[PDB]
Protein backbone atom coordinates (compact mmCIF):
# COMPACT_ATOMS: atom_id res chain seq x y z
CA UNK A 1 0.00 0.00 0.00
CA UNK A 2 3.01 2.35 0.30
CA UNK A 3 3.80 2.71 -3.25
CA UNK A 4 0.67 5.11 -3.88
CA UNK A 5 2.16 6.72 -0.76
CA UNK A 6 5.41 7.43 -2.36
CA UNK A 7 3.40 8.54 -5.71
CA UNK A 8 1.91 11.43 -4.07
CA UNK A 9 4.65 12.78 -2.15
CA UNK A 10 6.86 11.74 -5.03
CA UNK A 11 4.25 13.47 -8.17
CA UNK A 12 2.35 15.89 -6.07
CA UNK A 13 5.07 18.04 -4.60
CA UNK A 14 8.60 19.05 -6.44
CA UNK A 15 10.39 16.38 -4.49
CA UNK A 16 13.34 16.76 -2.58
CA UNK A 17 15.02 14.40 -0.25
CA UNK A 18 15.25 15.79 3.44
CA UNK A 19 17.90 13.74 5.87
CA UNK A 20 17.61 14.60 9.90
CA UNK A 21 20.12 13.91 12.25
CA UNK A 22 20.49 14.92 15.94
CA UNK A 23 24.17 15.04 16.99
CA UNK A 24 24.96 14.62 20.67
CA UNK A 25 23.50 10.81 21.41
CA UNK A 26 26.39 8.19 23.12
CA UNK A 27 27.53 10.89 25.26
CA UNK A 28 24.13 12.86 26.05
CA UNK A 29 23.18 9.48 27.73
CA UNK A 30 26.03 8.07 29.13
CA UNK A 31 26.44 11.62 31.36
CA UNK A 32 23.73 10.12 33.98
CA UNK A 33 24.20 9.40 37.50
CA UNK A 34 20.72 7.25 38.73
CA UNK A 35 18.54 4.92 36.73
CA UNK A 36 15.74 7.76 36.11
CA UNK A 37 18.74 9.95 34.64
CA UNK A 38 19.07 7.35 31.87
CA UNK A 39 15.59 7.12 30.97
CA UNK A 40 14.82 10.58 30.78
CA UNK A 41 18.13 11.64 28.67
CA UNK A 42 17.20 9.25 25.87
CA UNK A 43 13.66 10.18 25.86
CA UNK A 44 14.44 13.80 25.89
CA UNK A 45 16.61 12.70 22.51
CA UNK A 46 13.21 10.70 21.12
CA UNK A 47 11.39 14.25 21.91
CA UNK A 48 13.91 16.56 19.93
CA UNK A 49 13.44 13.96 17.12
CA UNK A 50 9.72 14.29 17.19
CA UNK A 51 9.62 18.19 17.13
CA UNK A 52 11.88 17.63 14.27
CA UNK A 53 9.63 15.37 12.85
CA UNK A 54 6.69 17.85 14.06
CA UNK A 55 7.64 19.95 11.92
CA UNK A 56 7.75 18.20 8.73
CA UNK A 57 4.10 15.98 9.86
CA UNK A 58 2.72 19.52 10.33
CA UNK A 59 3.62 20.99 6.76
CA UNK A 60 2.72 18.12 5.05
CA UNK A 61 1.17 14.44 5.76
CA UNK A 62 3.23 11.54 7.98
CA UNK A 63 3.57 9.64 4.87
CA UNK A 64 6.09 11.93 3.92
CA UNK A 65 8.55 10.32 6.47
CA UNK A 66 10.54 7.73 5.11
CA UNK A 67 12.33 6.63 8.42
CA UNK A 68 11.02 6.51 11.40
CA UNK A 69 7.70 4.84 10.26
CA UNK A 70 5.11 6.75 12.25
CA UNK A 71 2.51 4.74 11.84
CA UNK A 72 2.08 3.18 15.74
CA UNK A 73 4.65 5.58 17.09
CA UNK A 74 3.22 6.21 20.77
CA UNK A 75 4.40 10.05 20.56
CA UNK A 76 2.52 10.90 17.60
CA UNK A 77 -0.88 8.65 18.80
CA UNK A 78 -0.01 10.43 22.09
CA UNK A 79 0.98 13.83 21.31
CA UNK A 80 -0.08 14.48 18.18
CA UNK A 81 -3.10 12.76 18.02
CA UNK A 82 -4.52 13.42 21.25
CA UNK A 83 -5.20 9.42 21.56
CA UNK A 84 -5.05 8.36 25.24
CA UNK A 85 -2.17 6.27 25.45
CA UNK A 86 -0.75 3.59 28.08
CA UNK A 87 2.66 2.94 29.52
CA UNK A 88 3.79 2.61 25.97
CA UNK A 89 4.69 6.67 26.16
CA UNK A 90 7.27 6.20 28.65
CA UNK A 91 9.65 4.20 25.93
CA UNK A 92 11.66 6.09 23.51
CA UNK A 93 11.32 4.67 20.05
CA UNK A 94 12.54 7.33 17.75
CA UNK A 95 15.55 7.39 16.86
CA UNK A 96 18.22 10.16 15.86
CA UNK A 97 18.34 9.74 11.77
CA UNK A 98 15.53 10.53 9.77
CA UNK A 99 14.46 10.75 5.84
CA UNK A 100 11.45 12.58 4.63
CA UNK A 101 10.11 13.75 0.96
CA UNK A 102 10.16 17.38 0.87
CA UNK A 103 8.45 20.17 -1.51
CA UNK A 104 11.72 21.84 -3.36
CA UNK A 105 11.16 25.13 -1.65
CA UNK A 106 10.35 24.46 1.46
CA UNK A 107 13.56 22.69 1.85
CA UNK A 108 15.19 25.81 3.51
CA UNK A 109 13.08 26.97 5.74
CA UNK A 110 12.21 23.15 6.91
CA UNK A 111 16.22 23.40 8.17
CA UNK A 112 15.50 26.72 9.97
CA UNK A 113 12.22 26.12 11.37
CA UNK A 114 13.71 22.38 12.56
CA UNK A 115 16.21 24.30 14.63
CA UNK A 116 14.25 27.12 15.92
CA UNK A 117 12.03 24.74 17.45
CA UNK A 118 14.56 22.65 19.32
CA UNK A 119 15.98 25.48 20.89
CA UNK A 120 12.58 26.73 21.79
CA UNK A 121 11.30 23.65 23.62
CA UNK A 122 14.70 23.53 25.53
CA UNK A 123 14.42 26.77 26.03
CA UNK A 124 10.49 26.48 27.71
CA UNK A 125 11.96 23.32 29.36
CA UNK A 126 15.14 24.85 30.83
CA UNK A 127 12.69 27.70 32.19
CA UNK A 128 9.92 25.55 33.55
CA UNK A 129 13.11 23.53 35.52
CA UNK A 130 14.61 26.62 36.66
CA UNK A 131 11.43 27.50 38.07
CA UNK A 132 11.20 23.68 39.69
CA UNK A 133 14.85 23.97 41.53
CA UNK A 134 13.82 27.08 43.10
CA UNK A 135 10.67 25.41 44.26
CA UNK A 136 12.89 22.78 46.04
CA UNK A 137 21.00 34.74 41.68
CA UNK A 138 18.30 32.92 40.47
CA UNK A 139 17.81 35.88 38.21
CA UNK A 140 20.80 35.66 36.67
CA UNK A 141 20.26 31.86 36.11
CA UNK A 142 18.83 32.84 32.75
CA UNK A 143 22.01 34.22 31.26
CA UNK A 144 22.04 34.60 27.59
CA UNK A 145 25.38 33.05 28.07
CA UNK A 146 23.37 29.89 29.46
CA UNK A 147 20.87 30.07 26.97
CA UNK A 148 23.72 29.44 24.50
CA UNK A 149 24.64 26.03 25.93
CA UNK A 150 20.87 24.90 25.79
CA UNK A 151 20.87 26.40 21.85
CA UNK A 152 24.24 25.17 21.00
CA UNK A 153 24.02 21.93 22.65
CA UNK A 154 22.20 19.47 20.24
CA UNK A 155 23.11 20.16 16.58
CA UNK A 156 20.13 19.26 14.21
CA UNK A 157 22.46 18.50 10.86
CA UNK A 158 19.83 18.46 7.80
CA UNK A 159 20.23 18.36 4.07
CA UNK A 160 18.43 17.83 0.91
CA UNK A 161 19.14 16.31 -2.54
CA UNK A 162 16.95 16.98 -5.70
CA UNK A 163 14.59 13.38 -6.85
CA UNK A 164 18.29 6.18 -7.49
CA UNK A 165 19.78 4.41 -4.37
CA UNK A 166 22.94 6.72 -5.14
CA UNK A 167 21.00 9.64 -4.27
CA UNK A 168 20.39 8.49 -0.85
CA UNK A 169 23.96 7.49 -0.59
CA UNK A 170 25.27 11.16 -1.65
CA UNK A 171 22.70 12.39 0.73
CA UNK A 172 23.98 10.65 3.73
CA UNK A 173 27.95 11.08 3.34
CA UNK A 174 26.73 14.92 2.32
CA UNK A 175 24.80 14.92 5.58
CA UNK A 176 27.42 13.08 7.75
CA UNK A 177 29.92 16.31 7.12
CA UNK A 178 28.18 18.88 8.13
CA UNK A 179 27.78 16.87 11.77
CA UNK A 180 31.41 17.79 12.86
CA UNK A 181 31.83 20.58 11.34
CA UNK A 182 28.80 22.51 13.38
CA UNK A 183 32.09 20.78 35.30
CA UNK A 184 28.85 19.29 36.82
CA UNK A 185 26.97 15.31 36.63
CA UNK A 186 30.35 16.43 31.94
CA UNK A 187 32.60 19.19 30.13
CA UNK A 188 29.79 21.85 29.77
CA UNK A 189 30.00 24.89 32.50
CA UNK A 190 27.88 24.52 35.71
CA UNK A 191 25.00 26.93 35.77
CA UNK A 192 26.47 29.11 38.30
CA UNK A 193 30.47 28.13 38.11
CA UNK A 194 30.59 29.71 34.42
CA UNK A 195 30.48 33.34 35.82
CA UNK A 196 32.06 33.84 39.27
CA UNK A 197 31.95 31.45 42.25
CA UNK A 198 33.94 29.21 44.12
CA UNK A 199 33.57 25.19 44.27
CA UNK A 200 32.79 24.97 47.77
CA UNK A 201 30.27 27.89 47.88
CA UNK A 202 29.08 26.11 44.30
CA UNK A 203 28.08 22.61 46.24
CA UNK A 204 26.19 24.04 49.02
CA UNK A 205 23.84 25.99 46.55
CA UNK A 206 23.03 23.00 44.71
CA UNK A 207 19.83 21.06 45.81
CA UNK A 208 21.54 17.60 46.49
CA UNK A 209 24.96 18.20 47.05
CA UNK A 210 26.19 18.03 43.08
CA UNK A 211 26.03 21.30 41.46
CA UNK A 212 24.23 21.03 37.99
CA UNK A 213 25.05 22.24 34.39
CA UNK A 214 21.64 23.70 32.35
CA UNK A 215 21.11 20.35 30.56
CA UNK A 216 21.17 17.88 33.34
CA UNK A 217 19.25 20.04 35.11
CA UNK A 218 16.67 19.37 32.05
CA UNK A 219 17.54 15.84 33.12
CA UNK A 220 16.00 16.01 36.51
CA UNK A 221 12.92 17.98 35.62
CA UNK A 222 12.03 15.80 32.66
CA UNK A 223 10.35 12.92 34.79
CA UNK A 224 7.77 15.48 36.56
CA UNK A 225 7.23 17.68 33.10
CA UNK A 226 6.66 14.11 31.75
CA UNK A 227 4.40 13.18 34.75
CA UNK A 228 1.97 15.96 33.92
CA UNK A 229 2.01 16.23 30.19
CA UNK A 230 1.06 12.76 29.99
CA UNK A 231 -0.25 11.02 32.82
CA UNK A 232 2.66 8.45 34.42
CA UNK A 233 5.68 8.14 35.31
CA UNK A 234 8.47 5.31 34.66
CA UNK A 235 7.11 2.16 36.53
CA UNK A 236 10.59 1.04 38.27
CA UNK A 237 12.48 4.55 39.35
CA UNK A 238 15.40 2.88 40.43
CA UNK A 239 18.33 0.00 39.45
CA UNK A 240 17.64 -1.79 42.75
CA UNK A 241 13.64 -1.91 41.60
CA UNK A 242 14.43 -3.87 38.91
CA UNK A 243 17.33 -5.55 40.41
CA UNK A 244 14.65 -6.98 43.33
CA UNK A 245 12.39 -8.62 40.90
CA UNK A 246 14.53 -11.36 40.32
CA UNK A 247 12.59 -14.61 41.31
CA UNK A 248 9.76 -12.43 42.67
CA UNK A 249 11.48 -11.50 46.08
CA UNK A 250 10.12 -8.29 46.14
CA UNK A 251 6.54 -9.65 45.81
CA UNK A 252 6.91 -12.45 47.87
CA UNK A 253 8.48 -10.17 50.60
CA UNK A 254 5.51 -7.69 49.90
CA UNK A 255 3.06 -10.31 50.80
CA UNK A 256 4.67 -12.22 54.07
CA UNK A 257 6.43 -8.62 55.26
CA UNK A 258 6.41 -5.68 54.05
CA UNK A 259 3.13 -4.40 55.77
CA UNK A 260 5.76 -4.09 59.23
CA UNK A 261 8.41 -3.05 57.08
CA UNK A 262 6.93 0.10 55.70
CA UNK A 263 5.53 0.27 59.84
CA UNK A 264 9.65 -0.03 60.87
CA UNK A 265 10.35 2.32 58.84
CA UNK A 266 7.64 4.85 59.63
CA UNK A 267 8.67 5.15 63.47
CA UNK A 268 12.85 5.23 62.55
CA UNK A 269 11.88 8.54 60.28
CA UNK A 270 9.59 9.55 57.10
CA UNK A 271 11.16 7.62 54.92
CA UNK A 272 7.98 8.52 52.99
CA UNK A 273 13.90 4.41 49.00
CA UNK A 274 14.25 0.75 47.56
CA UNK A 275 17.54 0.38 49.32
CA UNK A 276 16.28 -0.15 52.03
CA UNK A 277 14.96 -3.48 51.71
CA UNK A 278 18.84 -3.98 51.85
CA UNK A 279 20.04 -4.75 55.41
CA UNK A 280 23.15 -3.18 54.86
CA UNK A 281 21.75 0.17 54.13
CA UNK A 282 20.64 0.62 57.75
CA UNK A 283 23.89 0.43 59.42
CA UNK A 284 25.94 1.24 56.21
CA UNK A 285 24.43 4.75 56.24
CA UNK A 286 21.07 6.63 56.60
CA UNK A 287 23.10 9.92 57.71
CA UNK A 288 22.47 10.88 53.82
CA UNK A 289 19.17 10.06 54.03
CA UNK A 290 19.04 12.41 57.33
CA UNK A 291 18.33 15.88 55.38
CA UNK A 292 17.74 17.09 58.84
CA UNK A 293 18.75 17.52 62.48
CA UNK A 294 16.46 15.58 63.95
CA UNK A 295 17.37 12.36 66.11
CA UNK A 296 17.27 8.66 64.84
CA UNK A 297 16.46 6.38 67.28
CA UNK A 298 18.75 3.33 67.46
CA UNK A 299 16.90 0.36 68.69
CA UNK A 300 14.68 1.10 65.75
CA UNK A 301 17.71 0.51 63.25
CA UNK A 302 19.44 -2.33 65.09
CA UNK A 303 15.84 -4.04 65.11
CA UNK A 304 14.73 -3.45 61.73
CA UNK A 305 18.09 -5.09 60.55
CA UNK A 306 17.15 -8.12 62.97
CA UNK A 307 13.54 -8.07 60.98
CA UNK A 308 14.79 -8.15 57.79
CA UNK A 309 17.82 -10.50 58.32
CA UNK A 310 15.39 -13.37 59.49
CA UNK A 311 13.25 -12.52 56.60
CA UNK A 312 16.22 -13.18 54.15
CA UNK A 313 16.39 -16.83 56.23
CA UNK A 314 12.50 -17.64 55.56
CA UNK A 315 12.77 -16.08 51.85
CA UNK A 316 16.48 -15.66 50.56
CA UNK A 317 18.82 -13.13 50.49
CA UNK A 318 17.83 -9.93 48.00
CA UNK A 319 19.06 -9.50 45.07
CA UNK A 320 22.02 -6.84 44.80
CA UNK A 321 23.00 -7.70 40.92
CA UNK A 322 21.09 -5.96 38.07
CA UNK A 323 21.58 -6.09 34.12
CA UNK A 324 22.06 -3.83 31.71
CA UNK A 325 21.32 -5.15 28.15
CA UNK A 326 22.05 -3.21 25.08
CA UNK A 327 21.70 -4.11 21.83
CA UNK A 328 22.61 -2.87 18.34
CA UNK A 329 21.57 -4.44 14.27
CA UNK A 330 24.67 -5.58 12.69
CA UNK A 331 25.69 -4.39 9.12
CA UNK A 332 23.11 -2.03 8.17
CA UNK A 333 23.91 1.31 9.00
CA UNK A 334 23.91 1.44 4.88
CA UNK A 335 20.12 -0.72 5.00
CA UNK A 336 18.29 1.48 7.50
CA UNK A 337 19.58 4.23 4.59
CA UNK A 338 18.91 2.77 1.63
CA UNK A 339 22.15 2.42 0.05
CA UNK A 340 21.97 -1.21 -0.33
CA UNK A 341 19.13 -0.88 -2.01
CA UNK A 342 13.74 5.03 -3.02
CA UNK A 343 11.45 2.53 -3.85
CA UNK A 344 8.49 1.26 -1.08
CA UNK A 345 11.35 -1.23 0.01
CA UNK A 346 13.12 1.67 2.23
CA UNK A 347 9.29 2.19 3.85
CA UNK A 348 8.86 -1.38 4.43
CA UNK A 349 12.06 -2.13 5.89
CA UNK A 350 11.59 1.08 8.05
CA UNK A 351 8.15 -0.27 8.84
CA UNK A 352 9.56 -3.39 9.58
CA UNK A 353 11.90 -1.76 12.04
CA UNK A 354 8.86 0.67 13.65
CA UNK A 355 6.70 -2.74 14.60
CA UNK A 356 10.17 -4.72 15.85
CA UNK A 357 11.08 -1.86 18.05
CA UNK A 358 7.65 -0.71 19.36
CA UNK A 359 5.88 -4.10 19.37
CA UNK A 360 7.88 -7.10 19.46
CA UNK A 361 9.97 -5.74 22.11
CA UNK A 362 7.85 -4.54 24.40
CA UNK A 363 5.87 -7.67 24.91
CA UNK A 364 9.36 -9.33 25.27
CA UNK A 365 10.29 -7.21 27.93
CA UNK A 366 6.69 -6.30 29.38
CA UNK A 367 6.88 -4.91 33.01
CA UNK A 368 9.32 -7.90 33.42
CA UNK A 369 12.45 -5.32 33.65
CA UNK A 370 12.81 -1.09 32.62
CA UNK A 371 12.65 -0.62 28.59
CA UNK A 372 14.80 2.41 27.99
CA UNK A 373 14.54 2.76 24.27
CA UNK A 374 14.02 0.95 20.82
CA UNK A 375 15.02 3.02 17.96
CA UNK A 376 14.29 0.09 15.62
CA UNK A 377 17.55 -2.37 15.46
CA UNK A 378 18.72 -1.08 19.01
CA UNK A 379 17.85 -1.34 22.50
CA UNK A 380 18.67 -0.25 26.44
CA UNK A 381 16.87 -1.85 28.81
CA UNK A 382 17.27 -2.40 32.81
CA UNK A 383 16.97 -6.16 33.40
CA UNK A 384 16.59 -7.98 36.63
CA UNK A 385 19.36 -10.83 36.74
CA UNK A 386 17.24 -13.76 35.69
CA UNK A 387 15.84 -12.14 32.60
CA UNK A 388 18.85 -10.59 31.04
CA UNK A 389 19.57 -13.85 29.12
CA UNK A 390 16.07 -14.93 28.03
CA UNK A 391 14.92 -11.40 27.05
CA UNK A 392 17.91 -11.25 24.81
CA UNK A 393 17.33 -13.98 23.29
CA UNK A 394 13.42 -13.50 22.95
CA UNK A 395 14.50 -10.33 21.06
CA UNK A 396 17.50 -11.88 19.04
CA UNK A 397 14.77 -14.42 17.57
CA UNK A 398 12.14 -11.64 17.06
CA UNK A 399 14.41 -9.17 15.09
CA UNK A 400 15.23 -12.50 13.18
CA UNK A 401 11.83 -12.39 11.43
CA UNK A 402 10.87 -8.92 11.04
CA UNK A 403 18.07 -6.49 8.09
CA UNK A 404 19.28 -10.11 9.58
CA UNK A 405 21.57 -9.99 12.81
CA UNK A 406 22.26 -8.30 15.58
CA UNK A 407 24.88 -8.07 18.47
CA UNK A 408 24.90 -7.55 22.26
CA UNK A 409 26.52 -6.68 25.77
CA UNK A 410 24.79 -7.51 28.87
CA UNK A 411 26.55 -6.25 31.97
CA UNK A 412 25.75 -7.40 35.22
CA UNK A 413 26.46 -5.04 38.12
CA UNK A 414 26.05 -4.56 41.76
CA UNK A 415 23.84 -2.01 42.44
CA UNK A 416 25.79 0.31 44.18
CA UNK A 417 28.18 1.16 41.78
CA UNK A 418 28.15 3.95 39.79
CA UNK A 419 25.88 3.87 36.93
CA UNK A 420 28.01 5.99 34.38
CA UNK A 421 30.56 3.51 34.14
CA UNK A 422 28.28 0.60 34.33
CA UNK A 423 26.55 2.17 31.18
CA UNK A 424 30.08 2.71 29.67
CA UNK A 425 31.36 -0.94 30.34
CA UNK A 426 28.25 -2.63 28.60
CA UNK A 427 28.70 -0.06 25.71
CA UNK A 428 31.95 -1.60 24.99
CA UNK A 429 30.95 -5.47 25.45
CA UNK A 430 28.40 -4.81 22.55
CA UNK A 431 31.05 -2.36 20.56
CA UNK A 432 34.15 -3.33 21.07
CA UNK A 433 34.27 -6.98 22.14
CA UNK A 434 30.63 -8.26 20.33
CA UNK A 435 30.93 -6.49 17.11
CA UNK A 436 34.35 -7.34 16.53
CA UNK A 437 34.08 -10.76 15.89
CA UNK A 438 34.08 -11.68 12.43
CA UNK A 439 30.98 -13.15 11.88
CA UNK A 440 29.26 -10.36 13.93
CA UNK A 441 27.15 -11.65 15.07
CA UNK A 442 27.36 -12.24 19.32
CA UNK A 443 26.26 -11.98 22.81
CA UNK A 444 29.03 -10.62 25.17
CA UNK A 445 28.14 -11.34 28.35
CA UNK A 446 29.88 -9.33 31.10
CA UNK A 447 30.06 -9.80 35.00
CA UNK A 448 31.59 -7.19 37.34
CA UNK A 449 31.40 -8.44 41.07
CA UNK A 450 31.40 -5.65 43.78
CA UNK A 451 35.17 -7.23 44.45
CA UNK A 452 36.08 -5.79 41.32
CA UNK A 453 36.75 -8.98 39.67
CA UNK A 454 35.16 -8.95 35.73
CA UNK A 455 34.28 -12.11 34.11
CA UNK A 456 33.59 -11.49 30.12
CA UNK A 457 32.60 -14.25 27.76
CA UNK A 458 31.33 -13.92 24.12
CA UNK A 459 29.34 -15.85 22.72
CA UNK A 460 26.83 -16.66 19.68
CA UNK A 461 23.32 -17.25 19.91
CA UNK A 462 22.96 -20.69 19.29
CA UNK A 463 24.57 -21.33 22.86
CA UNK A 464 21.62 -20.29 24.87
CA UNK A 465 19.85 -22.60 22.43
CA UNK A 466 21.83 -25.48 22.87
CA UNK A 467 22.45 -24.83 26.98
CA UNK A 468 18.55 -24.38 27.71
CA UNK A 469 18.04 -28.23 26.30
CA UNK A 470 21.09 -29.14 27.95
CA UNK A 471 21.79 -32.36 30.01
CA UNK A 472 24.72 -30.20 31.41
CA UNK A 473 21.96 -27.32 33.17
CA UNK A 474 19.69 -29.67 34.70
CA UNK A 475 22.62 -30.66 37.01
CA UNK A 476 23.74 -26.93 38.00
CA UNK A 477 27.50 -27.61 44.43
CA UNK A 478 29.03 -30.29 41.79
CA UNK A 479 28.62 -27.37 39.10
CA UNK A 480 30.25 -25.42 41.82
CA UNK A 481 32.94 -28.07 41.93
CA UNK A 482 33.46 -28.64 38.54
CA UNK A 483 33.09 -25.40 36.96
CA UNK A 484 35.81 -23.60 39.34
CA UNK A 485 37.97 -26.74 38.36
CA UNK A 486 38.34 -26.50 34.77
CA UNK A 487 38.49 -22.69 34.67
CA UNK A 488 41.56 -23.14 37.22
CA UNK A 489 43.03 -25.61 34.40
CA UNK A 490 42.62 -22.67 31.49
CA UNK A 491 44.05 -20.07 33.57
CA UNK A 492 46.76 -20.61 31.46
CA UNK A 493 46.40 -23.82 29.47
CA UNK A 494 46.56 -27.61 30.21
CA UNK A 495 49.55 -28.72 29.23
CA UNK A 496 48.10 -32.75 29.00
CA UNK A 497 45.78 -31.07 26.06
CA UNK A 498 42.07 -29.53 25.86
CA UNK A 499 40.12 -32.84 24.81
CA UNK A 500 42.19 -35.49 27.78
CA UNK A 501 41.54 -32.46 30.22
CA UNK A 502 37.90 -32.09 29.65
CA UNK A 503 37.45 -36.21 29.40
CA UNK A 504 39.58 -36.39 32.80
CA UNK A 505 37.49 -33.42 33.97
CA UNK A 506 33.94 -34.69 32.92
CA UNK A 507 35.46 -37.91 34.20
CA UNK A 508 35.84 -36.67 37.68
CA UNK A 509 32.43 -34.88 38.10
CA UNK A 510 26.41 -46.86 38.00
CA UNK A 511 24.94 -47.53 34.63
CA UNK A 512 23.57 -44.02 33.72
CA UNK A 513 27.25 -42.77 34.74
CA UNK A 514 28.86 -43.85 31.91
CA UNK A 515 26.70 -42.45 29.61
CA UNK A 516 25.77 -39.39 31.18
CA UNK A 517 30.03 -38.90 31.26
CA UNK A 518 29.37 -39.70 27.55
CA UNK A 519 26.90 -36.80 26.64
CA UNK A 520 28.30 -34.21 28.66
CA UNK A 521 31.49 -34.40 27.12
CA UNK A 522 29.52 -33.96 23.72
CA UNK A 523 27.22 -31.14 24.83
CA UNK A 524 30.36 -29.11 26.29
CA UNK A 525 32.16 -30.15 22.90
CA UNK A 526 29.07 -28.83 21.10
CA UNK A 527 29.04 -25.20 23.13
CA UNK A 528 32.10 -24.93 22.33
CA UNK A 529 31.70 -24.08 18.23
CA UNK A 530 29.46 -21.14 19.45
CA UNK A 531 31.73 -19.50 21.53
CA UNK A 532 33.46 -17.17 19.65
CA UNK A 533 37.29 -17.49 19.82
CA UNK A 534 40.27 -18.48 17.93
CA UNK A 535 41.55 -21.88 19.59
CA UNK A 536 40.31 -24.38 22.14
CA UNK A 537 41.74 -22.57 25.29
CA UNK A 538 39.56 -19.43 24.21
CA UNK A 539 36.89 -21.16 23.82
CA UNK A 540 36.55 -23.22 26.58
CA UNK A 541 37.37 -20.00 28.90
CA UNK A 542 34.56 -18.50 27.18
CA UNK A 543 31.95 -21.33 27.86
CA UNK A 544 32.64 -21.86 31.69
CA UNK A 545 33.19 -18.16 32.20
CA UNK A 546 29.50 -18.24 30.82
CA UNK A 547 29.13 -21.01 33.21
CA UNK A 548 30.62 -19.11 35.77
CA UNK A 549 28.53 -16.14 35.61
CA UNK A 550 25.05 -17.75 35.34
CA UNK A 551 25.75 -19.92 38.59
CA UNK A 552 27.44 -17.23 40.50
CA UNK A 553 25.69 -17.18 44.15
CA UNK A 554 25.79 -14.06 44.88
CA UNK A 555 24.45 -12.72 41.79
CA UNK A 556 22.23 -15.33 41.67
CA UNK A 557 21.08 -16.27 45.13
ZN1 LIG B 1 25.84 18.42 33.08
Amino acid sequence: WTHLDLTSALSVKDPTLLRIKIVPVQPFIANSRKQLDLWASSHLLSMLMYKALEVIVDKFGPEHVIYPSLRDQPFFLKFYLGENIGDEILVANLPNKALAIVSGKEAEKIEEEIKKRIRDFLLQLYREAVDWAVENEKDSMLKEAYLKIVREYFTVSITWVSLYPLLVKILDSLGERKVTEEWKCCGENLAIFGDMYDHDNLKSLWLDEEPLCPMCLIKRYYPVWIRSKTGQKIRFESVVDVALLYKNWRKIFDEKYGKDLVSKAREVSEDFDSDLYYSSTWESGLSKKLKNKKEIDEEKVKEVVDFLNAAYKEIGNPPKYYAILVMDGDDMGKVISGEVLTPQVHVAISQALANFSIREVRSVVKDEGLLIYAGGDDVLAILPVDKALEVAYKIRKEFGKSGWKLSAGILIVHYKHPLYDALEKARDLLNNKAKNVPGKDTLAIGLLKRSGSYYISLVGWELIRVFYNSELRKKLGVGKRFIYHVLREVDTWPKVGIDEMLKFEVIRHKEETKELREKIYGEIKDLLEHVRGNNEVEKVRGLFTFLKIITDAEVFP
